[PDB]
DNA sequence: CCCGAAGTCCG
DNA sequence: CGGACTTTCGGG
């Protein structure tokens, strides 16, 4: 069985559009776990635009089949042209997609398209369906995959005052021991964007709790000013 | 335009 | 460690 025809017209156009001398250092920069075709995101979506306008956007029976497919190309243009792709099929999203939502996650797995999963498609999920987040956030906080681990800080990312501090604060307690960077770093991260929306009980929470330096440091990277620094 | 959100380099 | 500074992306 051959590939969908959209995957290949799109393989074609962004193959003939690659810049080897730009892929060098984009591939430095994700510490070379991917190869790169060299194209940046502005005519990464213009090249898929292009495509989508030939062939017209493929139905929804084969939305998870091309976006797998394309997850399976080695260059990373095509992780991240299947998320621009998946939030054109948003409006299909839901529950049931969990599953499929994790095993992006924890394949061809780095920052870039899990941040581009987290915080977005799943929070949206279990902003709907709350009750359905200790069907998964148990497991992935005892996963040995860090990137299920950080998929449990930072779905609520952009919950502001829907944010479920009990629930946050218990994750954060979980993983504040991890000497994984990209987890101390998330944790960080969540702190100083919930900081925004509540900045007292993060401050509270940061000057009263465990984390690692990183965690904390980038948690007041901002409200350390509403505060001050005692001597 | 602006600002806020991985990387290298250097005490 | 944490500050100084980098490019790229998203959004106001
Ligand atoms: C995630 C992130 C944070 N800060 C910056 N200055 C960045 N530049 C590119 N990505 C960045």
């Amino acid at each position: 069985v051959p590939m969908h025809p959209f995957v290949k017209a799109l393989q074609e156009h962004f193959t003939a559009h690659q810049n080897p001398e730009k892929a060098e250092p984009m591939a430095r920069y994700m510490k070379n776990h991917f190869l790169f075709l060299g194209i940046q995101t502005p005519e990464r979506r213009q090249l898929l635009k292009d495509i989508i306008q030939i062939h017209t956007l493929p139905d929804q029976k084969d939305f998870q089949i091309i976006i797998r497919e394309l997850w399976d190309l080695p260059e990373r243009e095509f992780q991240a042209a299947a998320l621009d792709i998946m939030q054109k099929y948003k409006k299909h999203i839901n529950e049931t997609h969990i599953p499929f939502l994790e095993e992006l996650i924890v394949t061809k797995s780095w920052w870039d398209s899990v941040d581009s999963i987290v915080p977005t498609f799943l929070g949206d999920i279990f902003l709907k369906h709350p009750e359905l987040i200790s069907a998964y956030i148990p497991k992935w906080i005892a996963s040995d995959n860090i990137w299920l681990q950080r998929a449990a800080i930072l779905f609520q990312l952009k919950y502001k005052q829907k944010m479920d501090e009990e629930l946050l604060f218990w994750i954060i307690g979980q993983l504040h021991s991890s000497k994984e960077f990209f987890i101390q770093k998330a944790i960080g991260w969540v702190l100083r964007e919930y900081a925004k929306t509540n900045p007292d009980v993060v401050w509270e929470y940061v000057q009263n709790n465990e984390l690692a330096p990183l965690s904390k440091r980038e948690a007041i990277k901002h409200i350390k000013q509403n505060y001050g620094i005692n001597n």
